[PDB]
C-alpha cells in the first residue's frame, strides 16, 4: 500500500466520463496508467450516483479502489485488475449506453459495479489449480463456484477492512441486500453457473415472456448481465481482441499465470459459437442500446474466422 499514491488519487481531478471514454463499448486501458484507470474508476461510482446515494466518502472510496486493484496479482498475464477494471467498464457502458440503469434499482446498480471489480479478486491464473485447503484432499469436488466464492470472500473481506468501508452509509436491511447480490453476482461468473441457466433466459425471451419485474427473473438478468461483462474483451474492435485472446493464450500456455497464435483462432471462433454470440443476442433483445456489443461479436468471429481458413 502506497500512501503516496493515495494521497495522489485522493488529490487529483477527475475528468468527465465522456473525457475518459468509459461510455464507449469499444474502451481500452492499454495507453492507461494504474492511476489513470483508478481515476475512471472513481467516475464510474460517481457518474451512476452511488457516491451520492450513499454518501461514500472520497478518500474511503479511493482507499478501496486502490485495496481492490492491489488484490489482484499483475504477474497473472489475464486475470488481473485491468480485466476487472475492463469488466467494470463494460457494466458502466450497458447500463449507461446500453441504457440498463433505469431497468434496475440503485442496490443492484451499486452490487453490479462493486462486484464487476471484485469478480476475479487474488486470481491465480487458469493454468493454477485452485486448491481447497479447507477441505478434504479427496473430497475437493463440490464445483460449487469454488473459485468464485474465493473472490467472493477476498472481496468482502475488503469491504471490511478499515478506512475501506464505502458501504458503511447503507443502512443494516440495504447492507444484507447489498451483500446478497454482489454475492450471487461474482458466483455468476463461474460459466458454470452461466450455461446451466442460460436455457430459461433464452426460452423466456423468445417467446416475450422476459418479465424484468419478476425477482426471479431479474435475479437471472444480473447473472447473465454479469456473464456478458466478464467476457466482453470478445466483443473489442479486432485490434485489441488480438491482443486480449493474446494474454489469455500466454497465461493460459506460457503460464502467464505466476502452436500458440496458429491455434488461436480457431479457439476463438469456437468460445464465439458456444458461449458469447447467443449471449449477447439475448442482451440485445433485452435492451436493443446493447446492439454494439453483439456488432463486435460478431465482427470479430469473421476476423478469426478468416485467420483460420489460413490468409
Ligand atoms: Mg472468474
Ligand atoms: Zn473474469
Amino acid at each position: 500500500e502506497e500512501t503516496r499514491e493515495l494521497q495522489s488519487l485522493a488529490a487529483a481531478v477527475v475528468p468527465s466520463a465522456q473525457t475518459l471514454k468509459i461510455t464507449d463499448f469499444s474502451f481500452s486501458d492499454f495507453e492507461l496508467s494504474d492511476l489513470e484507470t483508478a481515476l475512471c474508476t472513481i467516475r464510474m461510482f460517481t457518474d451512476l450516483n452511488l457516491v451520492q446515494n450513499f454518501q461514500m466518502k472520497h478518500e474511503v472510496l479511493c482507499r478501496w479502489i486502490l485495496s481492490v486493484k492491489k488484490n489482484y496479482r499483475k504477474n497473472v498475464a489475464y486475470h488481473n485488475w485491468r480485466h476487472a477494471f475492463n469488466t467494470a467498464q463494460c457494466m458502466f457502458a450497458a447500463l449507461k449506453a446500453g441504457k440498463i440503469q433505469n431497468k434496475l434499482t440503485d442496490l443492484e446498480i451499486l452490487a453490479l459495479l462493486i462486484a464487476a471489480l471484485s469478480h476475479d479478486l487474488d486470481h491465480r491464473g487458469v493454468n493454477n489449480s485452485y486448491i481447497q485447503r479447507s477441505e478434504h484432499p479427496l473430497a475437493q469436488l463440490y464445483c460449487h463456484s469454488i473459485m468464485e466464492h474465493h473472490h467472493f470472500d477476498q472481496c468482502l473481506m475488503i469491504l471490511n477492512s478499515p478506512g475501506n468501508q464505502i458501504l458503511s452509509g447503507l443502512s443494516i436491511e440495504e447492507y444484507k441486500t447489498t451483500l446478497k447480490i454482489i454475492k450471487q453476482a461474482i458466483l455468476a461468473t463461474d460459466l458454470a453457473l452461466y450455461i446451466k441457466r442460460r436455457g430459461e433466459f433464452f426460452e423466456l425471451i423468445r417467446k416475450n415472456q422476459f418479465n424484468l419485474e419478476d425477482p426471479h427473473q431479474k435475479e437471472l438478468f444480473l447473472a447473465m448481465l454479469m456473464t456478458a461483462c466478464d467476457l466482453s474483451a470478445i466483443t473489442k474492435p479486432w485490434p485489441i481482441q488480438q491482443r486480449i485472446a493474446e494474454l489469455v493464450a500466454t497465461e493460459f500456455f506460457d503460464q502467464g499465470d505466476r502452436e500458440k497464435k496458429n491455434k488461436i483462432p480457431s479457439m476463438q471462433v469456437g468460445f464465439i459459437d458456444a458461449i458469447c454470440l447467443q449471449l449477447y443476442e439475448a442482451l440485445t433483445h433485452v435492451s436493443e442500446d446493447c446492439f454494439p456489443l453483439l456488432d463486435g461479436c460478431r465482427k470479430n468471429r469473421q476476423k478469426w474466422q478468416a485467420l483460420a481458413e489460413q490468409q
